[PDB]
């Protein structure tokens, strides 16, 4: 019936990037600190699933002092293969030709690197970001292999420490990326047993998490990349939504009930109707915190206003939407593709979901993504820490109702 429990002493830590100048009145380790500490303690293996690499000023054609943390991350990674650590890096194939200075330097250092052509395989991209260290620890979250991800962009991830069972489960997902990064690869009709898992929505892994029992599993996207035991990302996410009885707090960079960039536009109401059902059938309080910046897709506005219109005193329907805007001063505004909140996570009164994907259809049907799902009885824990980060952001001055003036938010914002 139920698969074997895990005996490892797992400890989870939420790790954040807080961009320079973003202040919150009255603390977690930073992505940069957590990463440097994962590298310093690596003795055998490092697997990185990645979207792109821009860790240096040279990569972005800037001269920013705040790129130093990214350049120190690259320097540490270059010491790993020479000292005997097996480094494997899966990266998304860019759509055109692009310079690959970081990956060259790591190849030169002895790391193995495979480009994955998800466009050929699924019409999507390899979007996931995660690290697996020594088959024991992993990072899963929103931060890219990008110096801007350490200092100029707001990020949210988790580091699971001392949790070899779950790290090995994550390595299985990595191994599918690693296989597909080979010449002549196609998606097998059936994935071999080597990739399958017992740990999923129906039977999550029983773990001991910061000293108390928890239920954890890893979900994966797109469906072609899921062996039969592997819960698909979208199914995991909708299960948290459908099980919520008091609130759903969602902080995601983009939300769009469409299959974004489809030449014939394609409506995609899967998550939308989940949130509508939750609030109308079960009286769930839904708070959606969507990021906004100069690159936001302007069609988001009408769909977000559609959701917000459901608030009704007498139906106990209570959806609220805010936009989170990272301010950019003059010098910051010259950094390409920065000053935005990249977080992607969901928390309810009983469950956590930490993902790598934005909430539009292609991320769940074509593009590679992963998410960690944890449930755990008892006040406190990982779940209350994530709720606290959400409420911090929701109540901060960086969060704005949809009627807010564009000239109040401290940055370009296409949704206002
Ligand atoms: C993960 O496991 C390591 C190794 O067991 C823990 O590190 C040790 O913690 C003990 C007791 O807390 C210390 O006395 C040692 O100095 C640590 N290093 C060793 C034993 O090599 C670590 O605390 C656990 N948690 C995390 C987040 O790393
Ligand atoms: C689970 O254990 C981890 C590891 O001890 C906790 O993370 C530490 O939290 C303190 C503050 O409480 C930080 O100053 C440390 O830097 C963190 N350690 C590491 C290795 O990052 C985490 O808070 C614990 N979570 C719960 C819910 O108890």
């Amino acid at each position: 019936q139920r698969p074997a429990p895990c005996y490892d002493p797992c400890e989870a830590v939420l790790v954040e990037s807080i961009p320079e100048g973003l202040d919150f009145p009255n603390g977690n380790p930073s992505t940069s600190q957590a990463w440097l500490g994962l590298l310093a303690g690596a003795h055998s293996s490092l697997d990185i699933a990645s979207f792109y690499w821009t860790l240096t000023n040279n990569d972005t054609h800037t001269q920013e002092p705040s790129a130093q943390q990214g350049e120190e991350v690259l320097r540490q990674l270059q010491t790993l293969a020479p000292k005997g650590v097996n480094v494997r890096i899966a990266v998304s194939k860019p759509s055109g030709p692009q310079p690959q200075a970081d990956l060259q330097a790591l190849l030169q250092s002895g790391a193995q690197v495979r480009m994955v052509d998800m466009q050929k395989l699924t019409h999507g991209v390899l979007h996931t970001k995660f690290w697996v260290v020594d088959q024991t620890h992993f990072y899963l979250g929103s931060a890219n292999m990008d110096w801007r991800s350490l200092t100029q962009v707001k990020e949210l991830g988790v580091v699971m420490y001392n949790c070899s069972c779950l790290a090995r489960d994550l390595t299985k997902i990595f191994e599918a990326y690693w296989f597909l990064g080979q010449a002549g690869s196609s998606i097998p009709s059936t994935w071999p047993r080597f990739y399958d898992t017992r740990y999923n929505q129906e039977t999550p892994m029983e773990i001991c998490l910061n000293g108390t029992p928890a239920l954890a599993y890893l979900a994966s996207a797109p469906p072609p990349l899921c062996p039969s035991g592997r819960t698909p990302d979208l199914k995991a996410l909708l299960n948290v939504v459908d099980n919520a009885r008091s609130f759903i707090y969602v902080a995601v960079m983009n939300y769009l009930p469409t299959l974004e960039f489809s030449h014939p536009h394609r409506f995609w109401p899967a998550i939308d109707d989940g949130l509508r059902r939750a609030t109308y059938e079960r009286g769930v309080k839904v708070r959606l915190l969507i990021s906004c910046w100069g690159h936001s897709e302007p069609s988001m506005r009408a769909f977000l206003l559609s959701l917000a219109a459901l608030r009704d005193n007498h139906t106990h329907s209570d959806i609220q939407v805010k936009l989170f805007v990272v301010p950019a001063d003059e010098a910051q505004a010259r950094i390409p593709y920065a000053r935005v909140n990249h977080n992607k996570y969901m928390v309810t009164e009983r469950a956590t979901y930490i993902g790598t994907s934005n909430w539009s259809g292609n991320y769940f049907t074509e593009t590679a993504g992963t998410s960690l799902l944890v449930t755990q009885n008892g006040r406190g824990g990982l779940r209350s820490q994530l709720e606290a980060i959400f409420l911090r952001d929701w109540d901060s001055p960086y969060s704005h109702d949809l009627d807010t003036s564009a000239d109040s938010v401290g940055n370009a914002c296409r949704l206002l």
